[PDB]
């Protein structure tokens, strides 16, 4: 439900519709 949307800082916006998180230590 809503899957794309606004998303958060760091959070990769991936070229399809989804979110990934992006904290490479």
């Amino acid at each position: 439900e809503n899957f794309s949307g606004g998303c958060v800082a760091g959070y990769m916006r991936t070229p399809d519709g989804r979110c990934k998180p992006t904290f490479y230590q």
